[PDB]
């Protein structure tokens, strides 16, 4: 059973890196749509007893990539492949991982409940907005971190990391703003709106490094940025996993201070680089790479929670 | 436990009209789009111990729409109701029934498994493209007929129709035109493609009318009505049931010889009919209305293969 | 359908009062262990196409009191009963809701699964752990809150609580203060480690109210309470929705320096208040009561998240 | 892993012919009848992790064929085989793929989930009477084509073969004579009834050969082979995947003009041999072997599609 | 919801007897074979929302038997009833409920698989052969006793009934027969074989009631009568809620000493009796309709353990 | 893929022999309770694509170890090993099998269902109290066997056991004496209750052998003991292979006949040896080691039905 890579339309650049740093060539697939807009897929090469591995970010047109996802995984299913492997760097509707009060759906577990019946056998995702969502598949699921690779860049590119307060923008990313300042040995500060924002923990005269998961709109981080400046700190930078730009969020860090809006690329940035000058990407194609490669050669995963491939 | 209706975004008019003559108000619902186009839904009424239909047809943006529907469903699952009933006058995904010699999805089969995860515990649609989508599910699937309604149609609209000849555009859907041709005691003839096309059957001097389940592009259509006036038809018609009319269709109908392109609105047609003068709708709310009303009550649905309420 | 209400051995005193609350006497069960330790349950009445809701609580022997319920639904699920209902006041294992770089269980989704296969039908639960819980399951949870009642013991017994400050243990608790807070109009403070303490929020001559969902060993409301009255605080009170209260939490409440450490009673607390004086109980059967009436009856369920019944 | 063949009792010259092209043995098992006629199965060699195959076509005394094989993979997989495949050259109940307007089962639908629930892990199987029943099922399945064969066949046993038409006996047939014609590069007819039957192309001075998946009462290929003659063909041959002749089907081939009935051998034929002198036969165990021993090797199955081995 | 009951052509005496006591006509089914052998079956009247009952016993051709059952249970639950139960008075495959050192399917738990996926809510029986079967399944089982209607035969039929003993023509029925033997106040006896048989229990002088579930070929029975004979027993009885009579059973019978074989009608006798003198029949077919009108209504189904209706 | 052996706190002396036998180091695991009773498990070594073997008894405090089995099967499933097998000595609640005109549970049947949703593979057990249980499971179970190994015990210390004779404490275990009977060539009786017990089969001057699955309490073979010194026997032993020994056994077995008590290690017994000097032990560690060694090599496990290794 050998590897066999296969992009969606999704991130193309995304999978030809990963296929790259695995020493393979993209798998064959035809991956477009009908006069009638239905997703027309094709499996351009034999999947039989393979290792087989689909890359799709929840991206862009979000309901369209995660149809081609489903109709690709269950393609490669009924196709007789040993295993099929959904790597998925933005998991979809992750933010609809509860009820909360409402009447409304848990997107999420239907997305997993989903990709389950399509035929997936194994998940790979980066930064899952809730790690709950793990326990809303019964397959096994693979949650990377993107932090070996933010540490990895506010020590390199940031000169004074070492004097810097690590902020979470409201109270439920503190958890991981608190990693990242065990792991840098710095302050770590909460904010929390009561349109007013209240800061915990002094940040004058020190660069500041706001952490999260996603900016879609910006709203939050550019508050967040605001506050900062007004409680003395030097510059503010803000740093998420995943990049997803939507709706007025150029415009608003445009209009922002931040000195760079860093962002990984699990959801394709290059238009967005076009209209925002302050965006930079931190590549995880590598930590992506590395983890179907252990989970293919059965190596151990959780080595890339802590180390930088 | 009473009835519920609710409405997807695809087709509003239509879930309006069930609504009316059921004497109901459409359920409250919020089916939107988030910033990041993900969809948000919000049930704005109770329906615990509720029997609920949820009207959503493939048509439009068909993978919006497919998702709406999933997570609506979904949602009314969750939220304790009874009974959840999907109905669908356009089944998505309907065309790929099948493999055939090719590495590619049984797409309809994938949907139909969807559904049944999302928690639907019947199915409601109109004219099925294959019958055999009936066994791809589990949960009982009422496929109805539009028949009665088209029936009405030629009889109503067509002054020769006792002298008219009813042709299959292909050797696929004979089975269709031989069932009219039944009820209307008039000849069927067939046309199928060897560029060129054969016909078989009389049609000098008689109105033909080619049947059908839908037209998407409308070359099948065109081509075989060309045939047909080649032959000497006096007059051709089209009735379809499903009037996708995606891509090019539009210009082809225009520039094609058709009388009239009869469909019905299982899709909404508002926007073709401005572009396109020959395009007519039989309007199917009755039927589907109908179904609804005995699944309801339990009287028997199969009364309406043959009937027009 | 009649409603059967059925105790297991957890908590029986809840049980009987929510059986009185509903004009019914408790279901005849014989609940007990065979020598060997072995679970023997023995349902003594027919249940037969009746709505059967079981009662047991995460409380005490926690595995023996799992097995038992799991058992009882399904001998209530082979004896024909129309539908069965766990009602589970403090969920199992709720904490173990994710991996999180650890090679460990997802126990909450197993106790989920493990619900669902024995054949339940509907959770009633009240403070779940983490929301996302709900997506653990396939069945309709209804995850009730102790808010209403929360917030009717503080403006009874709490005098000065128009001026109070309502504080999170922890940054993960905060989103339920400050909807607390909301509820009041009084502040809200958080706090968190980074064994120092560090305190947002103005705290002097105003009373503090820790709130949480579970106070286990209270190490954590303990050392908060301290850093309160560092921060001059004029009483400090504790409220949590399940008092588990194992381990050394009885030896520290009484070293500590709470005015009352209120929790409800979703688990029996007869034998802690024996040995602590300041631990106080809020009765939260009416919504258990009205949530088991609201789903037999098909009313509004969501009713109960903001009104006292 | 290696190869076990097992063979059913319906069809052991089929199961011998394949065990010798893969240099097997047929694995050992009793599978008789109890004297009540309950079917009593016993394998007489260990499966553990072994990789299994089960011969069993839908012919002869269909339930109790069924039965068994179902017995037998029940058997087979709760005796630790690592891989179950039934190797079905004649599906039964293909023909109930719908219901079509009728209070009907989908009976291939059952049977399909029965396969599944026995514990198949994938199906092998011949010519299904419409491809639609690959998607009856979540396993993969491989339907392979006689064609390869029957074009040898007729190359080599029909002189004036490039001088041949090509007949549909209904219009369901259409597509599988026009792969024939496409593959000879001849002409292509078709015919349907209107008790009289229509045919489209010219067939006088040629040989025409039906073409058709199953002969069950022969009816309709006989009525086909009349008009043929009506027409001024010279000789009128059959060609079917699935020679089931049951009922009167002898005698009227025996009455018939036919020249040949050409058959498979997915279904035993020395008995119908003996009373009827114009029936051949086309050994397909050929691909059936190849299919077995590419599906365990992992290699092209599709690659069988086109490719005589 | 009515009562529907549905007669598969293995016991039609006994539907019908069943639909006099319930007051119901038996539901209009047709259920034959087509030429090639399988099994058709058209449900003639609607089953919307209805209460279905499918009588259907494992006897006779038992897999033709079978597979009639779990395609009219398919029919009737892809036609929308509200609830399927299948009354199978002798179950089939009962005896296969092991594997016990064998490389053996077990046939019983792969029929209960069979008739769950065929969409069977409930199963009732009589007399199982190992009450371990109901496990098997994860619907409700009713498994009904005959013995009411035996104890009732032995009193009004044996004059001695009072000095009688009950003999286990195993050790594996000692359990019934001491039921029976602790129902009339008598002595149970015991019979072993170590060719030879042993007995323990004074039988001289005394009649006795050898008691089981099932007589296939007799072989024990006629044995245990032979040893009971030997030991001085006045009149011997056999008593069994099945009597299959399959292979040389009549002939034994007819050889053997038995005063008279008593056997209930959950197997068609009426063939059986022609041939062999000292069969008698008792009627359970009050058990089985009381049964089904305590499942309708929710009364106590196992009233009927003891209880003659 | 490489086996890896864990061991639940249940009994680790038998994992360690077990592994021992293997030529493995345990595996490592962290298996605790934490402070409120909820079960911690921690695997402490990667289990990716090995063949995983956890061995727990249903011994001791029962529900708390089944709880840990699950959650340790979760733990390896959801941290993708290849398969995960269940080694179970003594199956929990195999007693509970049956309903028999109860309202009571199939508990042996829940416990399989909750072992199949947490992601077992394989079960491996010795005598199961009914051997049915296996069909109460959908994945393989091989149930092996401790005969070999009491044959040998009652070879190597019983002189006399070419005259003794084989006792069954009831009429249920019958079957198992006759198999040790048959195998040593000696006589077997049988002993059933009327308070009184009654004896079939000579045992006067012989030693007799009572054999049975378990001792929970030893009422059973106490009495069974004393009515068999009744009888005039020589010596009495029991051999059981699960020593329980709940309750008063202890205190019976101390007043009781017995020369000796034999039981298995299946579950630890060094407690009760301590209180009791009559219980002696016969490892089947090899036995299971043996087992768990051709389930991974893919040899016959039946081989060692009939051989000791």
């Amino acid at each position: 059973p050998n590897i066999k890579i296969f992009s969606g339309s999704s991130h193309q650049d995304l999978s030809q890196k990963i296929a790259d740093r695995l020493g393979l060539e993209l798998g064959k697939v035809v991956t477009k749509k009908f006069s009638n807009q239905e997703t027309c897929v094709e499996i351009g090469e034999s999947v039989r007893g393979e290792d087989v591995y689909i890359v799709q970010s929840g991206c862009g047109e979000i309901n369209d990539n995660l149809m081609e996802l489903l109709i690709m995984i269950n393609a490669c299913k009924i196709a007789s492949a040993s295993r099929v492997t959904a790597v998925i760097p933005c998991f979809p509707y992750a933010r609809q991982d509860k009820k909360d009060k409402s009447r409304a759906p848990i997107s999420a577990k239907l997305v997993a409940n989903m990709l389950s019946v399509a035929g997936a056998d194994h998940i790979i995702t980066m930064d899952l907005h809730a790690s709950q969502i793990q326990g809303f598949f019964d397959i096994p699921v693979d949650n990377l971190y993107a932090e070996p690779a933010v540490l990895k860049w506010i020590r390199e590119n940031i000169s004074e990391w070492r004097n810097c307060t690590i902020v979470s923008p409201d109270a439920g990313g503190a958890k991981r703003v608190t990693s990242i300042a065990d792991r840098l040995n710095v302050d770590f500060a909460l904010i929390h709106k009561e349109d007013r924002m209240v800061l915990v923990g002094d940040v004058k005269d020190r660069v500041a490094i706001l952490v999260d998961d996603m900016a879609d709109t910006c709203g939050t981080i550019c508050h967040a940025a605001d506050k900062l400046l007004s409680a003395g700190a030097t510059r503010v930078y803000a740093i998420l996993t995943h990049g997803i730009f939507s709706g007025p969020a150029i415009s608003r860090i445009n209009n922002a201070c931040f000195e760079a809006v860093v962002v990984t690329n699990t959801i394709p940035q290059e238009d967005k680089m076009k209209h925002c000058s302050k965006i930079q990407v931190i590549d995880i194609s590598m930590i992506l790479a590395e983890a179907i490669r252990r989970t293919h050669n059965g190596e151990s995963v959780s080595y890339l929670f802590s180390h930088v491939p």
